[PDB]
């Protein structure tokens, strides 16, 4: 603990899902692992009700969202010999669509003006993480770069971030976010390739 800190983030801003846990593993060994990085506030492993294990997957909460990335940043982690993957603990809003406490680092930004620019949404996300890439999406009617757009993170924890909110303000306008699956993601499908 000791920290000068009054949090001001929310508990889903600050607590992380842990998914792939053991089937041994338990809440007070997953609080003492992450809280190497931070003081936690809560700590819990999803069990089951009717046998009492472990259902592989929890929640820690920190006291601090800085104490949060220090712990997202520190991936990969191993949890009693297992190893886990602690992700931003995702609003039930879009944790109710398909692939949401999946390892998503590709964002929705939809609904947005005539013309938006890949400086105006990559200066904003980027406050969120790194980017890898912007995609601009094209208008195929008036070929103006409107319409929707896609942003390539280079972690999940920043997408997450911004998915926590449907909507943003970009550029003096509200647009609407979200997980964006990849291709093969969304497929889920046998794909055979041999360099075509």
């Amino acid at each position: 603990g000791s920290k000068s800190e009054s949090p001001k983030e929310p508990e889903q801003l600050r607590k992380l899902f842990i998914g792939g846990l053991s089937f041994e593993t338990t809440d007070e060994s997953l609080r003492s692992h992450f809280e190497q990085w931070g003081t936690l506030t809560d700590c819990v492993v999803m069990r089951d009700p009717n046998t009492k294990r472990s259902r592989g997957f929890g929640f820690v909460t920190y006291a601090t969202v800085e104490e949060v990335d220090a712990a997202m940043n520190a991936r990969p982690h191993k949890v009693d010999g297992r190893v886990v993957e602690p992700k931003r603990a995702v609003s039930r809003e879009d944790s109710q669509r398909p692939g949401a406490h999946l390892t998503v680092k590709k964002i929705f930004v939809g609904g947005i003006k005539e013309d938006t620019e890949e400086h105006h949404l990559r200066d904003y996300f980027e406050q969120y993480g790194k980017i890898e890439v912007i995609e601009i999406m094209t208008d195929r009617g008036s070929g103006k770069k409107r319409g929707f757009a896609f942003v390539t993170f280079d972690d999940h924890d920043s997408v997450d971030k911004i998915v926590i909110q449907k909507y943003h303000t970009v550029n003096g306008h509200n647009c609407e976010v979200r997980k964006a699956l990849s291709k093969q993601e969304m497929a889920s499908a046998s794909s055979s390739q041999r360099g075509r």
